[PDB]
């Protein structure tokens, strides 16, 4: 019969690769149709210029592909339309922002899978040796707070321990990092939903040196290389105070033989000033079937059962990723894992999106841009005030003439 190949998630990061692979091969026994799980990098990025190789061939060697939030503009002539295939009951069982996001042009690209929010975790152990009763909530606070507590513990003998590590190499991430630094400041949305290129002001120019300002003092030198897992690693060999990263690194945290499970929580990220707003950069990922399938039935078979209520709940319960259902936001089994997804549900819900729906199919080369004059701060070679303006002349370029 037909073999059902999946593209989506990668084994380079946590375990979201293998636990993809598992549940594909879980649909593929339950319904005796073979399948088969081909594996991906672990950025992004990388991922779309990949799977750009497999439709710019029509190839029908996938069925199915694991689809970012600021793809379906960009990747919707590559997508089977769903939405014959659900009835509106179902579809209204996903957030219906994320089912927007993935409805380009009237066409339902993707199915929502897992969504994704930048938060701050911290080390709880840490903040009560040295006298703090909350993690921060500015980044000033943040700063204090980093730098006494990397004075004692070098002092106290561990070469290896920093104060934050974030995701700073030149990539997708860092545009999610940056958006995060930028908002947080009053400082806007780098591109705004109505098509304004708003960066090249003070509060953005100010947010990127301030970001300058950690590297090599609370934040390591290779921070302008970390990606997510470079960041988890360090924190979770027990040498971080903070670090920005997305959920799924709770569960790794937490796992046995973690050197710190029980020492740590989870909060929104710091901002400027109590009147900033808060900044959670809206990351996820969607199911896709691809145009390309000989099999588009039983692909979408496939992206149900992946897209599903227990499913999502093992994803929520095992790599503590956010569902996209929110009927599983008061399911008692996911709650007493995950407590903190209760605390910051509202912070997933005002969580601000990357320019994707305004920058369309161009938004893949607006966030190199970005992520380009962001990481020439990070690296000390321009100021924040000369990156943001030339980074405004860049987006105008790229933009010129999309509508
Ligand atoms: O590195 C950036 C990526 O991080 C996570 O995978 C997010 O889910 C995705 O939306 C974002 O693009």
């Amino acid at each position: 019969g037909p073999v059902i190949r999946v593209a989506g998630d990668s084994t380079a990061v946590g375990e979201g690769g293998r636990w993809m692979k598992e549940m594909v091969e879980a649909w593929g026994k339950k319904t005796g149709t073979r399948v088969e799980y081909i594996d991906s990098p672990a950025d992004t990025n990388d991922r779309l210029a990949l799977y750009q190789q497999y439709w710019a061939a029509r190839s029908p060697d996938v069925d199915v592909y694991m689809i970012d939030v600021i793809w379906p503009g960009i990747v919707a002539p590559h997508a089977l339309d769903l939405k014959p295939y659900l009835t509106e009951a179902e579809l209204k069982e996903f957030f219906p922002r994320i089912v927007q996001n993935n409805t380009i042009r009237g066409k339902l690209t993707s199915l929502p899978f897992f969504t994704d929010a930048g938060i701050l975790y911290y080390r709880k152990d840490l903040l009560e040796k040295y006298g703090y009763t909350s993690p921060p909530r500015t980044w000033n606070e943040l700063e204090q707070m980093a730098e006494r507590v990397m004075e004692g513990e070098r002092r106290a003998g561990n070469r290896d321990f920093w104060g934050f590590v974030f995701q700073g190499k030149p990539y997708e991430g860092l545009t999610c990092d940056a958006l995060e630094w930028i908002y947080s400041h009053g400082g806007g949305r780098i591109v705004e939903p109505d098509g304004t290129i708003s960066v090249n002001n003070g509060r953005a120019a100010l947010a990127l040196n301030r970001a300058h300002g950690w590297v090599g003092r609370i934040a390591p030198q290779g921070v302008t290389s970390y990606a997510e897992e470079e960041a988890r690693n360090v924190w979770q060999q027990g040498n971080s105070l903070f670090m920005r990263n997305w959920p799924y690194a709770y569960a790794l945290g937490q796992a046995e033989g973690s050197p710190i499970r029980g020492k740590f929580g989870v909060t929104v990220l710091p901002k400027a000033s109590a009147d900033a707003p808060n900044a959670a950069t809206l990351g996820g990922w969607q199911l896709m079937v691809s145009a390309y399938s000989r099999y588009p039935k039983e692909a979408v078979d496939l992206v149900k059962y992946l897209a599903s209520y227990e499913v999502q709940k093992d994803n929520a319960v095992r790599l503590s990723r956010l569902p996209t259902r929110p009927a599983l936001y008061t399911d008692r089994d996911v709650l007493a894992r995950n407590p903190w997804f209760r605390d910051l549900l509202p912070v997933f819900q005002n969580a601000v999106s990357a320019p994707s729906d305004v920058a369309g199919a161009r938004y893949n080369q607006v966030s190199e841009a970005i992520w380009t004059e962001v990481h020439s701060v990070l690296t000390g070679r321009k100021k924040g005030e000369q990156a943001v303006r030339d980074l405004e002349a860049r987006i105008r370029r790229i933009l010129r003439h999309h509508h």
